[PDB]
């Protein structure tokens, strides 16, 4: 697996939905997917140590773990969470979350590099799936 690279987004799909899933309301997830439409992700990864800094253009955040140990980040929504990230195939990873505080939607993400040379993320809130594909830059 070769994750490491500059990528940037060519496709993103059902992202209000999750967003909508998530409570935010109509007029800031409009606002939201429009951010999306630019936003690149940068991944460093050394054996299954990775670091990835996702940015849009007013907003740059960094993720840094291990598969396989638990690591702090937040939701999609803006959540704090404890999240595990583990392998589902060769070049697949599917990352579990929960909550620090309260409740809210079954949230999770995965990471898939492509036999053509793409990277599927997907983020998922209950029963809905956002599915953004992203080219090396
Ligand atoms: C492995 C890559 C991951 C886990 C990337 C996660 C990216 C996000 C959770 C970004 C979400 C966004 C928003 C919450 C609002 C602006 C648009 C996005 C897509 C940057």
């Amino acid at each position: 697996p070769n994750f490491s690279g500059n990528w940037k987004i060519i496709r993103s799909e059902n992202f209000e939905e999750l967003l909508k899933v998530l409570g935010v309301n109509v007029m800031l997830r409009k606002i939201a997917v429009a951010a999306a439409s630019k936003y690149a992700v940068e991944i460093k990864q050394e054996g299954d140590t990775f670091y990835i800094k996702v940015s849009t253009t007013v907003y740059t955040t960094e993720i840094n773990f291990k598969v396989g140990e638990e690591f702090e980040e937040q939701t999609v929504d803006g959540r704090p969470c404890k999240s595990l990230v583990k392998w589902e195939s060769e070049n697949k990873m599917v990352c579990e979350q929960k909550l620090l505080k309260g409740e809210g939607p079954k949230t999770s993400w995965t990471k898939e590099l492509t036999n053509d040379g793409e990277l599927i993320l997907t983020m998922t809130a209950d029963d809905v799936v956002c599915t953004q594909v992203f080219v090396r830059e």
